[PDB]
RNA sequence: UCGGCCUCCGAAAUAUCCUUUUCUAGCAUGUGUCAUAUCCUUAACUCAUUGUCCCUUUUUUUU
């Protein structure tokens, strides 16, 4: 099965729902409500993590970001984890930035449920151990 | 300085007429063809549907 099917079985989701006529406390995303976590895919290799973080703060400011890499080349695999500050961007971001382009290639945005936090028992580097304990975010 | 109108009945809508009984009312008497419309007709002819199209981008839910 293809992600684009899978990008756009979300938006069918969405569009469902709107036919239906269906109130927002029994929406789909009120099954993620208890998470503000959401997962990115299908992104460009080019992207770092301030391209994401540059864009994604359309919805609200973004608390962690986990843009997964591979553990010889460091290079990036595609897809990422973001935490947003409210919970209800996720809901934003998910119907919003669904399927949308960035350099020419579509993207799904999906809710994650219980994220697990990757373990700190590597010592493979340091500013990932900043951003994991401390997170990027707005200092007073 | 005063200042106080009205009130309802029937008809024009469910006909009319004929026949036999029933009820009652009222009386009166008695030393062939090309190329175009149309008309008619035929077939117990039908009155929408939901039945993985998932196929596609170097793209892949993280100890
Ligand atoms: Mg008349
Ligand atoms: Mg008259």
């Amino acid at each position: 099965m293809n992600p684009l099917t899978k990008v756009k079985l979300i938006n069918e989701l969405n569009e469902r729902e709107v036919q239906l006529g269906v109130a927002d406390k029994v929406s789909w995303h009120s099954e993620y409500k208890d998470s503000a976590w959401i997962f990115l895919g299908g992104l460009p290799y080019e992207l770092t993590e301030g391209d994401i973080i540059c864009v994604f703060s359309q919805y609200g400011e973004i608390v962690n970001i986990n843009l997964v890499r591979d553990k010889k080349t460091g290079k990036s695999k595609g897809f990422c984890f973001l935490c947003y500050e409210d919970q209800r961007s996720t809901i934003l971001a998910v119907d919003n930035f669904n399927g949308i382009k960035i350099k020419g290639r579509t993207i799904r945005v999906d809710h994650v449920s219980n994220y697990r936090a990757p373990k700190d028992s590597e010592e493979i580097d340091d500013v990932t151990r900043q951003l994991q304990e401390k997170g990027c975010g707005a200092r007073t």
